[PDB]
């Protein structure tokens, strides 16, 4: 029911092996860890979570862009991008969350289907 | 080696039955039809062109956005919006054009790979 | 110092009493509030700090975007937009944090300039 | 009437020294020239038009990105950047036409406002 992508807009190419982290916001309003990876050849991470395990809540996925940028040697502004949504089990089934990174920007859009 | 994807940012889905020109840049400098369809329920239009056919040189990709919000209901900024780029042998061999659409804006990258 | 801009993608409009929290993180590693503040009919919003005031760090600047689609009605996607980056790091520089806002997207740029 | 502000997504600076072309749709259906300039070293563009001369029509701003990134050594995706759309149909307007640019990518919006 999630899948993250990631594009870089200086090379013109998939954001590969880019660590992703995803969290669930707890009921203290602390954030727990909940699933990572790291993006593919595609700039891709599948198989993040199941559908019986993304339940309705609010869950943050954090992007490291900082790694990524030094990687190519390119100093980049970002610590990290951050992208903060609510789970609704109203809406679509399938949320895709796309970034599109430069060293001093991103955009971000999610993909809501059923 | 093209396919053309738009994504819809006011209602976070793919942009479906969205109008999309192709033109080559002629040696009298106009603009000569090349290819067109209209994007899938997943946003994307595939079978444009093929190998042989898609030479190195400056092609056009517009899309009808204007025509898109209408039929939404929505009042749109833009005409269209327009891709102009050079097709390089030297470089990757698949062009992926995407498109992130709002009514007053829009956003545009190149994913190109091998 | 720092001055956040925040647009509108959908009416084409500065986005008009965005509200903004900026936090530092401490030597404990959590985020201090900093401070805050409305964007103005300009989607603009100026006075956050001072030079004197905004030493090394990590910031964060939250765009309670949420709050801005919900009051215009609208149910968005995101909770907020955060951007978080190292300042003054080489000395003072001025920046501008601006964000592009659409009710499933957003996007953001920093202009840093040496004064 | 008319201001065109060009921002670098790598530099995160200003895009300073950027050509821009503006046309009119002509009866003819033809694209005819109706102003030029280049980006300041705050990015922006200004006086390119009148609100007298800024009449009714279908305008195209080029926004020469391929020239810019070349010039700083770049070998970008785009020929350039183009914004086309309707100007003044119910009265005159204030237009914005802003760019963020990168090497392969490049996003655009427009502030309209009624003075
Ligand atoms: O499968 C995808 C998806 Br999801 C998002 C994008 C995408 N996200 C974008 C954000 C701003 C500008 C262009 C963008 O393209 C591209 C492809 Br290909
Ligand atoms: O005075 C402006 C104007 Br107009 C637009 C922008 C601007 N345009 C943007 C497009 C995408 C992401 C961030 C953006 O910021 C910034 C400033 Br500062």
């Amino acid at each position: 029911p999630l899948m993250v992508k990631v594009l870089d807009a200086v090379r013109g190419s998939p954001a590969i092996n880019v660590a992703v982290h995803v969290f669930r916001k707890a009921a203290d309003d602390t954030w727990e860890p909940f699933a990572s990876g790291k993006t593919s050849e595609s700039g891709e991470l599948h198989g993040l979570t199941t559908e019986e395990e993304f339940v309705e809540g609010i869950y943050k996925v954090e992007i490291d862009t900082k790694s990524y940028w030094k990687a190519l040697g390119i100093s980049p502004f970002h610590e990290h991008a951050e992208v903060v949504f609510t789970a609704n089990d109203s809406g679509p089934r399938r949320y895709t969350i796309a970034a599109l990174l430069s060293p001093y920007s991103y955009s971000t859009t999610a993909v809501v289907t059923n």
